[PDB]
C-alpha cells in the first residue's frame, strides 16, 4: 500500500501535480518497460521507413500508415477500460474489506470470557490466537507474501499461532479441502465448554461469541471465494485486446510520414509521437490499475500489507484480552461532571473553525410571515 | 472457473499478455466459429467483388460499400454493450454469493448441540445432511450440471443425502412448486425438538440455529430467483441486434474496393480485413462475457463449479459437526503467553517486508509550532 | 416473466442468435406498432419527394435533409438512455427483491408455535395466513393483475384469506390510509397471546418472530414505496424527448436523395433506410426495456407473475406450517456415518467434473527455495 | 411527487409518448421560463444580424458563428451530466429510503407493551408520539414544508406533538445542536420504566424496542446528515458551467447565416433553430433532474410527501398501538382448514394467467439418456 | 462543509446559475490559480508567436500548432474523469458515513444502565467518554484540523477526553500500533463489571450494550481503513497525466494564428481562447471535486466539519445519559386520546398541502367490468 492521504488533504495549487513526482506504486515504475517497447518498435518502423525502403516501399509504407490510423478509435477502448477497469477497482475494496479482524471478537471475549487466574487467561488468548489462526491459514492460501511467510504449516506452529498438539489434530482430520475454517469450529467448541464451565456467565454472551466468530469466519470464507474466482478471463482477455489492437493502430498509424509527399495531416515531422506516447502512457496506465489490483494480495507497491496486518491483529487481539482484562482505571469524576453544557478547548491554530455557526438544519432561515403561521 | 489469480499476483511487464496465450475459459475458445463465420461471409463477398460481378455491378458494388461504411457506428454498441456486460456481470457476483454454504451452520451446531453419544451425533450429522439436502435440491433445479449429476429424486436418495423414509415424507407433501424448502422445515422441526430434549442447552442457542438456518434457506430461495428471472429477454436482444447492426455494417463497408477507382479513403487493398478482424473479435468476445455469464450454472469453462461445492460442503460439514466435536486439544499456554508483546518470525524471502514504517495515520507528520499547539 | 435461463446456460456458436427468433417478451413483440408509423413517416415523406414535389419544392426538400441530417447525434441519446435505463433496471430487480415472502416466517413458526391439537393448528395458519393477507392487501394495492384478481376486499374474504369477522373488524378501523398493515398487527398481538398461554415456549423464539414479522412487513411497505414514488416523472419525459428529437432528425435526414442531384454522400438510393430502420429497432427497443419494467407489476409479458407468487406462497406455507409440523422421519444412520471423508457418487454424464484438481489457494505452486523459507 | 405508475403498467404503443402530455412534475413546467430566455437571446441575436449589422459587421458575424459553432461539443457535457445526475438520484432514493417510519415500532410495541387498562394505552401512545415527535422534529428541520406548517415549537405542542410538560423539559436542556433526538431518548427511559413495571414482560422484548428505536432515530439523523452534507458544492457548479459554456457556443454557433455567403453547412436558414431548441429542452431538462432532485424535501411537484406522511404515520401507529392493542377476532378454522392443498380463485380477468406452467426451475427440460444417469 | 441545501429546495428559474455566485468551497477558489497559470502560458506562446518570431519560424510554429490540434480529444479525458471522479465522490459519501456517532449507544446506556445516585451516574458518563475518547483517537489519527486541535495526547487528557490515570493505562501498553481501540476494550470491560453490579439488570441489555459498541469501534476502524488505504496512486497518476496532456494538447492547438496565411478553420483571432478557457475551467473543475474529497479530513471549505461533530457528540452524549437519565415528564393522555382518527392542523401556508388525494395505491382507479370481477 502507498499511503499518500496526508498529501491531499487540501485540494492544493500544486495539488495532484505533486503526485506525478513518486515512484513508489507509481505509473511510471508499473509501465516503463512497455514505454520503451512501445517506442523500440515505433523507432524501428521509423528508421526501416526513413533509411531502408526503396521509394516505391516507402509510397506503399504511407498508403498503409494512412489506412492504419483510421483504426485508432479510442472510443471503444475507453470505454471499455472505464468499465473493466471500474469493476475491478470496486472488487478491490470489497476485498480489502472482507480481510478478517479480530477487533469485534476481542472486544466481545475481553468483557465475556471471565477470570483472572491460568485458566481465564488460557480461555482468552486460545480463543484469540484460533482466530488469528484461521486468519493466517486462509491469508497463507491467497497471499503469496503470508505464503513465503509461512510456506509450511511447519512454519505456522512454529510461529506459535498453532500448537504442536492442534498441528496433530490438525493433519489428523481427513479432508481434501483447505483446513482455514478448521480453528474456527475449533472456537465455536472452546467457547461453549467455556459457558459450560461458567467461565462465560450468559447464554446472551455465548450467542454473541458464535455471532461474532460466523461474521470473522465468513470474512475468511470470503477472502477464498474471491481468490477462486478470478475476474472472468474472458472479460480481461477482451480488454487486452483492445488495448493491443489501438496501439497497434497506432505504431502503424502514428508514424511520421515524409512531408514533401503532401499528405493530408501529414506536414510536419516530429521525429518523436509525443501525443501518442502520452496516449499510451494515459491508457496502458489505466489497464495497469487493473493489472495491479486485480489480485491485491501480491507483492505489488499497491498490494494490501498482509503480513503487517497479521502481526498488528495477533499483538494487538493479545493485548486486549490478555494484558488489558477486567484492568479498568478506578471510575471518577470527569472534567466536564459539574457543567451542564461541554466543550473542549481549541488549539490557537484551530480557534478559528469556532464562530462558524452551528448547522441547526436547512430550514431554519425560512423567515415567514405572522399570517402565514397560524394553524388553520 | 478458469483461477488465473495466481499468475496476476503482481503487475509485470508480461502482465496480461501472457493471459493471451491461455485457452480453456478464453476468447478464442467461445469466439473462434464465430470468427470463422464472419471472415467467411466477408470473403464470399470480396471474391464475388473480385471475380463475379460486371463492371456495372461492380460500380454499385462500391456505391453500397460506401454507403454502408457510413453506418459502422461503434459508439452506441459500446455504450449499450457496456450497460448490459456490466449489469451482467455484477448479477454474476451477486448469484455467486448467493450459492448456500454450511459453514455458519456447522460452527453454529458444532457449538450448540450437544452429547458425545449416537443421538447428539445423529442430531447434528441430520441439521447439517438436512442443509446440505436443500442445497443440492436447488442446485439440481438451477445447475445444467448438478442436474446431470441427480437428474432424479431416486438419485439424491443413493447419493445418501436423503433417506428413503424421508423420500416418502417428501413425495407424499402435495406440491406442485419446488420443494427445495422441505429440509429446511425439517431443520426448524429438528432443532425445536432438540431444545425440548435439552441437546440444545439454552434458547438463544436455538434462536441462533433458527437464524443461520432462515440465511441458508435465503441463499437457497435466491438461487430460484435469480434462475427464474432472466435478464429481461427485450434487453439481451437489444443488445444482440445492436451488434450484428454493426457486424453487418462491417461486412459490407469494410470490403476492400479496387483502388484504381479512386474512392476517398479506399486506396489500399489488404485483401484481409485485419482491424476490423480484431474489432469483431473485441465487440463480440465483449457480449460473449456477457452469454458465459448470464447463466453461471451452465457447464461454461468460467461456470461455477456447483458440484466441487456440494462435494466441499458435504464433507466438511460433516467433519465439523461429527468428527471435530468436543475434540480440542488441551488448553497449553501459547508461545508468547510471558511476552508484553508479540510477533511471528519472518523468513528470507520476506524480512524485507519489514522496516516498512508501522503505519500509524496521515496526521503524525504534520510538525506544528509550539505557538500553534496551546489551548486558547 | 420470460424465463430463458436454460437457453443461455452455456455460451454457444448460436448463442444469443436463437434468443432473436423468440416472440413472447420479444423486442418485435414491443416495438412492432412503433417501427411500422416509423416507416409509414418515412415511406409517406419520400413519396411525397418521389411523386408529389415539383423541382423547386425538391431542392428545399433536398436542402432540409442535409440539414436534418446533422442532428442525428447518437452518442447524446446513447447516453442518457445508458444511464436512464440502467437506473430503472436496477430498480426493477431491487422491487422483485421487496416480493414479501413467507419463507422465513413460516420456518420460524414451524419451529416456535407448538402444539399438535387443534389450537396449535389454529396459531400457525392463522399466522401465516396473516402474512399471507398481508402480501395480498399490499399486492392487489400495486399489481394490475392482482387487482384485478382481487379489485374488492370482498374478493379477498371469498378467497379465504381474510374471515367475515376479520373483515368486520378491518372495515371497523378508521383510517384513510392503505390498511395493508394491519394482518402484521394482528399477527404481533396473536404472536404475544400464544406466547402468554406457552405455545410460544421461550421469548427468544417470540423475539424471532417478531424480527421476521417486521422483515416481513417491511418488504410489503417497500412494495408501497416503489408504487407511490415513481420515477421521476422529468427524467422519463427527457429521455423520451430525446430519443424522439433523433428519430424526427433520422425521419427527416435519411431520406434518399435523387443521386442526379450529385450531393455528397447521397449517391445511392435504396429506397428503404434498413440501417436507420436497425438503429430504430436497437434505441426504441433499449427505451421499451425501461417501458416495460418501469412498473414490474402489470401485465406485460416480462412483469412479475404476482398471482402465481401469490398461490405458491400461501400454498407452502399452510403445508409448512401445519402437515409439516413436528412429522419427522426417525433419525436414523445416514449413508456417511461410519466414512470418516465423504463424497456423492457422480453420474456417466458428469464424472469428467472429476479430475479438475480440488482448488485449494492461488499460493500453493508457488515452490520457493529452502534458503527462502528458514525463519529470521 | 407525482406518480404515474398506473399511467405505465403495461409497454403499450402510446408507451411514454403520454407521458409528453403532462404538466404537474413536468420537464415543461420546470423548463419554459430558462427556455423563453434561451429563444430570446437568440432571436436579438437573429435580428441584429439580420437587421441591424452592416456588411462588415456581418461579415465578422459570420466569421464568430462558425468558429463559435467548433465548441458545441456535446459529449462532454454529456459525460458530466450522465454521471451527475446518476448520483443526484441515488441519492433522492436513499434520502426517501431514510425517511423515519413508525410501522416497525409499532408492531413491536403493540405486541410488548401491555396492558388494557389506561396506564397501558398511555405507555403505547407515549411511545409512539415520541417516534412520531422525533420524525417532526427532523423534518421540520429539513424539509421547508413542513417547517412552513411547524414554523416554531410552539407549533409542535399546539399540534399535540409534545405536551407542555414535555416542552418545559425540551426547552431546559442546555445545548446548542438540533433536540431531534431527545425523544428517541425519552422513549428508550419510558421503556425501561415500562420493563421495571412489568408493561413489558421480558427483556427480549425490551431489547427488540431499543433496536428498532434505534433504527428509527438513526434514519431521522440520516435525514440530518443528508440536509447537512450538501452534493459538493464544485461539482455542482461544474456541471452547470458546462452546460452553460455548451448553451452559449449553440447561441451563437446555431445562428442561421446568410446563405448567399456560400458558407458551407449553411445553406438553409429555418429562422428558428428547431433541433437546438430540442437540444436546449434535452439538456437542460436533464439538468434539471437534479436541480429538483438535489433537495427532495422542498415544494416541487416531484419533492416528497412529508406532512402527508407526517400524518399518515401518527393516525397509523397511534390506531395500531391504541385501537388495535389485544383485539384480535376469535380463531376459526380457515376455508382451507380440510384442503392438503389450497389456491384462492381467479376471476374472469385473470384465469388467463392460470395454464401458465409452474417453474420448477430450468433444468427440468434436459432429457438425458438412460446411460448418462447411471452412478459411476 | 458548504450547506447549500436551503438553496436548491426547489428547481427555480434561477436555480443553479445562483450557485455560480458562491466564493466559499467554489469552483473559482480551488482553481483560480491554476486557470491564471493556464493563461499564462497560453498568452506567453501568443506574445511570442505575434512578436519575436520570425516569418519562418512563424510557419513552422503555425505547423505546430495544426499538429497539436488534432490531439485535444476530450472523450477520452471525460470517460477518464467520469469514472474516476465517480469513484472518489462515492467513497467520500461512505467516508462520512463511517464517522463514528454516541447516539446509538447513548440511546442504550441512557435505557439499560441504572441509577440514579452518583455511580450511576459515573458509569454512564464513562462509558460515553469511552466512545468519545475512541472517536477523538482516531480522528487525530486521519483529520489535520483534529491533530492541530489535539497534536498530543497530553491535549487529549487536558480537554477531559482521557483521565490522568486513564493516561497511564494508556502509555503503560506496549503496542506500536494505533491505540484507537483501547477505550473501546475499556468500556467492554466497564459495561461487564456494571452488569455484575447489576447495574445493567439483565443480561440481553449487556448484549445489546456491546453490539452497539462494537457497531462504533467498526465506524473507528474504517475511518482507519480509508486513512490508510488510498485511492490507488497510479490511477490518481493516470486521470491527472490525461488531464495534462489534453491541456497541452490545447495550449498548442488552440493559439490563433494569422488569418492571413489562410488555414482551414483558423480564420478569426480573438486573441483570447474563450471557450478553450471555459473547457480548461470545466475539465480541471471536475477533476479538483476528486482532489477536495479525495482526503475529507482536510481543512478545504467542503472538508467534513470533524472538531464540531466532537464538540456535538460529546456535549449530546453527556446531555442524554446524565442529565436526561430517568427525567420523562410525568405520562398524560395526549391531545388526540379521545379521537379515533387524528391528525394535527395545517397553517395557512400549508393547508393547500391538502386537498391532494391520498395515495392508496396505483391499481384502485381501473374500473373493471361487472363480469369480468366474477370467481371462476
Ligand atoms: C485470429 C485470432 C483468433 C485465433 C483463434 C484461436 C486459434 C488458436 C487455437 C488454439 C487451439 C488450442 C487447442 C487446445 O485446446 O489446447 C488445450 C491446451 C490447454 O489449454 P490451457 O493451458 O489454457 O488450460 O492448450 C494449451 O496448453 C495452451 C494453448 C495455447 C493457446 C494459443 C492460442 C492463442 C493464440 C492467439 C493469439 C492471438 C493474436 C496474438
Ligand atoms: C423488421 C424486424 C422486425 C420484425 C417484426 C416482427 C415480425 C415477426 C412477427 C412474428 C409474429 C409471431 C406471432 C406469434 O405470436 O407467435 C407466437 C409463437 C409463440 O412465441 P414464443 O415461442 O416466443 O413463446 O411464436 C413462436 O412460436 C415462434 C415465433 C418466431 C418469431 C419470429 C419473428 C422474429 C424474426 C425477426 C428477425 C429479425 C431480423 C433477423
Ligand atoms: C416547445 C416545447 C415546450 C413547450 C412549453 C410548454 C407549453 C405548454 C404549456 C401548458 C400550460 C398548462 C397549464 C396548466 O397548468 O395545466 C394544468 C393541467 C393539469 O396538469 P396535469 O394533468 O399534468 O396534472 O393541465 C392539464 O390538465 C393537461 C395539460 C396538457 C399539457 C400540454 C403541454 C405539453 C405539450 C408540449 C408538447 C411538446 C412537443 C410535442
Ligand atoms: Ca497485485
Ligand atoms: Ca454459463
Ligand atoms: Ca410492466
Ligand atoms: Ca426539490
Ligand atoms: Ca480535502
Ligand atoms: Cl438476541
Amino acid at each position: 500500500t502507498v499511503t499518500y492521504t496526508a498529501r491531499v488533504a487540501n485540494a492544493r495549487f500544486g495539488g495532484f501535480s505533486q503526485l506525478l513526482l513518486l515512484w513508489r506504486g507509481s505509473i511510471y515504475k508499473l509501465l516503463w518497460r512497455e514505454l520503451l517497447c512501445f517506442l523500440g518498435f515505433y523507432m524501428a518502423l521509423s528508421a526501416a521507413y526513413r533509411f531502408v525502403l526503396t521509394e516505391g516501399q516507402k509510397r506503399y509504407f504511407e498508403k498503409l500508415v494512412i489506412y492504419c490510423d483510421q483504426y485508432a478509435s479510442l472510443i471503444p477502448v475507453s470505454f471499455v477500460l472505464g468499465f473493466y477497469v471500474t469493476l475491478v477497482v470496486n472488487r478491490w475494496w470489497s476485498q480489502y474489506l472482507c480481510m478478517p479482524l479480530p477487533d469485534a471478537l476481542m472486544c466481545v471475549v475481553a468483557g465475556t470470557v471471565h477470570g483472572r487466574d491460568d485458566r481465564g487467561r488460557l480461555y482468552r488468548r486460545t480463543l484469540m490466537r484460533y482466530a488469528g489462526l484461521s486468519a493466517v491459514l486462509i491469508l497463507r492460501s491467497v497471499s503469496t507474501a503470508v505464503f513465503k511467510r509461512f510456506p509450511t504449516i511447519d512454519h505456522v506452529v512454529e510461529a506459535g499461532f498453532m500448537t504442536r498438539e492442534e498441528r496433530k489434530k490438525f493433519e489428523n482430520l481427513n479432508s481434501s479441502y483447505n483446513k482455514y475454517w478448521v480453528p474456527c469450529v475449533w472456537f465455536s467448541n472452546l467457547a461453549a465448554q467455556a459457558r459450560r464451565e461458567g467461565r462465560i456467565r450468559d447464554n446472551s454472551a455465548l450467542k454473541l461469541l458464535l455471532e461474532e466468530l460466523n461474521v470473522f469466519r465468513g470474512k475468511c470464507g470470503m477472502l477464498f471465494h474471491y481468490d477462486w474466482i478470478s475476474v472472468p478471463l474472458v472479460y480481461t482477455q477482451v480488454v487486452t485486446i483492445a488495448l493491443y489492437s489501438y496501439f497497434l493502430a497506432c505504431l502503424i498509424g502514428r508514424q511520421f510520414l515524409d512531408p514533401a509527399q503532401g499528405y493530408k495531416d501529414h506536414d510536419l515531422d516530429l521525429c518523436v509521437p509525443i501525443f501518442t506516447l502520452l496516449q499510451f502512457f494515459f491508457y496502458a496506465g489505466w489497464l495497469k490499475v487493473a493489472e495491479q489490483l486485480i489480485n491485491p494480495f501480491g507483492e505489488d507497491d499497491d498490494d494490501f500489507e498482509t503480513n503487517f496486518l497479521i502481526d498488528r491483529n495477533f499483538q494487538v487481539s493479545m493485548l486486549a484480552v490478555d494484558e488489558m482484562y477486567d484492568d479498568l482505571a478506578v471510575l471518577e469524576k470527569d472534567l466536564y461532571w459539574d457543567a451542564a453544557e461541554a466543550r473542549a478547548p481549541y488549539t490557537a491554530a484551530t480557534v478559528f473553525q469556532l464562530r462558524q455557526p452551528s448547522f441547526q438544519g436547512s430550514t431554519f432561515d425560512i423567515t415567514l410571515a405572522k399570517e402565514d403561521m397560524q394553524f388553520q
